[PDB]
C-alpha cells in the first residue's frame, strides 16, 4: 500500500465544484470507515495515518480524506465555518460513493469535522473515534489559545522551518519522532502560498456569522451513537481538560487516556490506538 | 425589619395575572439589588435571606422576591421552563417598580433565574452574585441526579417531616444549623397542597418544549457583566465541579469557594458572604 | 467452573495464623493474575468476579482472593490499616504459592490493596488494573464521604435489608442488576456478627497510627509498571474526580472511562472490561 | 515610601551566614505580614510588590523579603531544596525581629516557601494568602513543564532581553503591563552572573536528596490555619488546575479566581487583591 496505489479523487458540489483527494484501501472488506486528519501545517491523510491505514485495511474499507485546505484537496481562499464546510464536502463524497451510515475517526480539526457531520447528517454517521478533537473540546483549565495552538498560529503568520519544527515538537511526547526528514516534507507542503492561504482562511472561519457551529461542546448531548474519546495525557494543543464536557454530555461516551502521549495519538501509541479502534468499531 | 414590616405584593402579567410576594428594605438607599432564593421544599425569601436582608439594607435597596411556586407567590399547576417563567415574572416586577439595570443575587434555582433574566433581558440585569447556581452549573464529575437533588425529589413523592429534614441535612455543612424551628417553618410552607402542586409543575417544566432554556451552561458565554460565582466546597446539591464551565466561558467571571460550607452559603458563611457581596456590588 | 471446584484455602502468618479463602482456575496457563474484590457489605471473590473468572481463566491462571474480613477468609476484630494488613496477607499467600511477579486486578478496597502491595513489595507486583479504586483515589470535587460511602456506613451501623439494598442500588447504573436473589444472599453474608465486626474494624482502620498508608494518592508517583485505571462515569461510591491525581502522577498510567456504568465495572461492562484486561495484561 | 527608605538587611544563619535584603513599612502598625515574591528571572520584593507595600502598610507592619537567590539577598552557588532553604532563612529572620506567629503572602515560588515554612515551623506561621503558589500546586491537566515554566528555563540557558520579555509576556493577561522600563529593571537583576548562578543552583535543588520537600500537595492536609488560594484564571505558569488538591485537602481553604488575570495577581488585579488580603488577614 502506497501514497499512489491508494490515491483517489472525487469532485463534489459545495457552492461550486470542489476536488477532494482521499486514500482507499481494504475494498474487499464490508465495513467502511472514514479517517479525518488534524489541522496543523502540512497535515494530510497519508502523512498523518499512513501506517494506521495498512493495519485498519485488514478489517475495514478505509477512506482517508484530505480535508479541504489540506493535502491534494482544493484550497479555496473563502468558505464558511471550517467544520461545517468540511462536513458538507464529506456529505458530497458520501452521496457520490453511495455510502450509508459509516463510522468516523478524526484527530483534532478532523474530530471537529466528524462531530459537525454527525450532528448535521445524524443518519449518515456511525460510531465515532475522536483523538484530541477540536470543536467538542473546551479547555476548562488551560488558557486559550494553548501553547500548541499559538505555535500553529505563529507558523501561519511567520512560515519559517524553525516555527514549523517548534509546532511539531509540542505535538508529540517523544521529540525523536520529529526527524529532519519529517520537518523537510511538512515545511515544503505547509509553506506553499495555497496551503498558507487555506490555513489562514481555516483559522479565521471560527469568528464569522456561523461561529456557533464550532462550539460543538454545546451540542454533543444530541449524539445517540457510541463515541470513543482518545487523549494523550501530555497533549499540549488540545489538553485533556477539553475532554470533560463531551465525556459528561454524550450518553454513550467512553474516554481512553494514554500516559506518555501527545496530540499525535495514532502514531505515538500506534499499536494500542489501532487495537482500540478495531474493537470499538466491531471488528470487520 | 420583620417579615410583616417588609412584606409586599405585586400583580404582574405572565400569560395572565401572577401575584408575587417579596420583601423590601433600605428604601433610604439609591442602589437596588434583587435576591432570589433556592428551589428546596418550603424555600422562600425571608426563611432563606432574612438576616442577609438586614445587613444588605444598610447599603442597598433590597428586594427579596418569593419566586413563583414558592412562599406567598402564586403557585400555578402549569407553566413553561421554570427559569424562563420566573424571569418573565421578575421582568413584570422590574417594569412596575421602574427599575432600570439592577444587580441580582441568587442561590441554586434563583441563580438560574438570575442568569435566565440576564440572558433574556440583557439591559435590565447588572452585576450577578450566584451561589451554587442551578441551570448554568453542569456537574462534570458528579453523577446526576446528585444526592442533594434525589432528596429534593424524594420529598416531592413522600412529603414527610423526615424527608424534609433529610433534604435540609445535605443542604448544609454544619448540621446543627438544621434546628427543629427551621424544619417546622420550612415544613409548614413545603407541605401545603399548592406548594406540592408547584413542585410537580416545576419537574414537568424541565422536560418540556423549551427544556434548553434550563441548560444555561450553553449560553453564559453571552453574559457581558461581572459575575461572582460563590460555592461551598461541601455543596452536595450543586457540587463544586458544576462551576467550571461558567468560570471558563463567562468573560468577567470570578469564583470564590468557601471551605466548611454547603449549599446555603448566605447563612453558613453569613459575614464573609455579606462582605464579598457588598464589595463586589460597589458598596452602595 | 463453580464456587466449589475453584474453592481453595491457605494459612499464612500475619501476627499469627490467618486463613485466606481464594478461587483458582486456568492452572494450565503460564501467566498468573490476582483478582481483589471491593469492600461493600457481603462482597467476596466469587460473587464479585464469578463470571469474569471463567472468561479470564481461558488466558491466565486466576487467583481470586477473599480479602481478610470477607467471604470465607478469617474475620479478625483487630488489625492495622486495612490495605497494609490485606497487602501483608497477600504477600504471605504469594510466598506460600511460590509466585514471582504477578499482575493484580482490584476494584475499590481491592484496588487500594493492590496499590499498597505494589508500593510495599515493588518486585512482586506486575501491571495493575484498578476499577474505581480506594486509597489512590482523592475526590477533588465530591464532598466526602460520598453518597455511596454513606450508604456503606449506614448499613454497618443499621444492618437492615433496606440499607443493604440502598447500597447495592448506588453501586450500579442499571438498577435491574439488583435482583431480590442478589439482595437475599448479600444480606445473609453481610449481616452475620463476624462480617459486621470485620466491616467496622476495616472502616475504623483508616483513622489509626498508620493512617498515611491509606493516602496512596501521595505515593503512586513511585509506581514504575503500567497501570490501567478503569472508571464507570456514573460511579457514586468512588466518583471519577478521584482518578485525576493517579492519572497525572503514575508515569505509565492509562484511564478508561465507561459511560452508563457505575462502581461494579467488571459486571456492568462485563465484555468490554474482560477485553481491556486480557489485552493490557498481554494475552496469556 | 521608596526602595531606599524601606531597604533593610539582616544576616541570618543557614549552614553559615546568609544576608537577606527586605523592605519594611507600617512600623506604626501592630500586626506584621511577610510578602514573598515569585521565582521569575529578576524577581524581587520591590519590583513585584512595591505598590501593594504602600497600600498594605496603611493597615499592617509589612516585611517584603528578597528570597535567597533573588534581589539583593545572598546568591549561593549550592543549597538544598529551595523552599526548605528559603524557609530556614525566613525562620532566622523571624527569630532576629522577635516575630511570633505572622501571616504570609506569597506568589508562585514564594507561595511554596510560605507553605514550607508553615509546615516546618507550624507555630510561627498565621493565615496564608497564596497567589498561584508553586510546590503545593500540581497541574492535573497541564503537561509539565507548562509554557510559562519552559520560558523560565529558556532564559536560564539563553539570558537575552528577548527571552526575558517572552517570560514576562506569559506571566500576565494584559501584555501592556510589560513596559520597556519593567523589562529593563527585571533584566538588570536577571542577567548578573550571581543571579544566573542562583537560577542553576535552584534547578539542581529540585532533583536532589530532599526533592519531596518541594511536593507540598502531599503535605498541605497538615495545615491548621486559614489559607486563601488566589488564582488568575489565565495563569500560564501555574495554571488553575494546580489549585484543586490544595483546595480539597487544606481544611480551612478558600479559593478566589480572577478572570482576566495571569500569574502576577497582586498587580494585574491590584485593588481587588489588596481588599481581599486586608479583609482575610483581619484588617489590621
Amino acid at each position: 500500500l502506497t501514497f499512489e496505489s491508494t490515491s483517489r479523487f472525487a469532485e463534489v458540489d459545495v457552492d461550486g465544484p470542489l476536488k477532494l483527494h482521499y486514500h482507499e484501501a481494504g475494498v474487499g472488506n464490508d465495513q467502511t470507515v472514514v479517517l479525518l486528519h488534524g489541522g496543523g501545517p502540512g497535515a494530510a491523510s497519508w502523512t498523518n495515518f499512513s501506517r494506521n491505514i495498512a493495519v485498519l485495511a485488514r478489517h475495514f474499507h478505509v477512506l482517508a480524506v484530505d480535508q479541504p485546505g489540506y493535502g491534494h484537496s482544493d484550497k479555496r481562499a473563502e468558505h464558511g465555518q471550517f467544520n461545517r464546510y468540511a462536513a458538507m464536502a464529506l456529505k458530497g463524497l458520501f452521496d457520490q460513493l453511495g455510502l450509508g451510515r459509516v463510522p468516523l475517526v478524526g484527530n483534532s480539526l478532523g474530530g471537529g469535522t466528524a462531530v459537525r457531520f454527525a450532528l448535521d447528517y445524524p443518519a449518515r454517521a456511525g460510531r465515532l473515534v475522536l483523538m484530541g478533537p477540536g470543536g467538542l473540546s473546551i479547555n476548562l483549565f488551560a488558557p486559550d489559545p494553548t501553547e500548541g495552538v499559538k505555535r500553529l498560529s505563529k507558523f501561519s503568520v511567520a512560515p519559517t522551518r524553525e516555527n514549523l519544527e517548534a509546532f511539531l515538537r509540542v505535538m508529540v511526547y517523544d521529540k525523536n519522532l520529529i526527524t529532519p526528514e519529517l520537518v523537510d516534507q511538512r515545511f515544503a507542503l505547509a509553506s506553499t502560498p495555497e496551503s498558507l492561504t487555506a490555513t489562514r482562511a481555516m483559522g479565521k472561519s471560527f469568528a464569522g456569522a456561523d461561529f456557533e457551529a464550532g462550539m460543538m461542546w454545546r451540542e454533543v448531548y444530541r449524539l445517540r451513537q457510541p463515541v470513543l474519546l482518545i487523549w494523550g495525557r501530555e497533549d499540549r494543543v488540545n489538553p485533556l481538560d477539553g475532554a470533560l464536557v463531551a465525556l459528561k454530555t454524550i450518553p454513550r461516551a467512553q474516554l481512553h487516556v494514554f500516559g506518555q502521549c501527545g496530540h499525535w495519538v495514532q502514531v505515538e501509541k500506534f499499536d494500542e490506538f489501532n487495537k482500540l479502534t478495531i474493537e470499538f468499531l466491531g471488528g470487520g
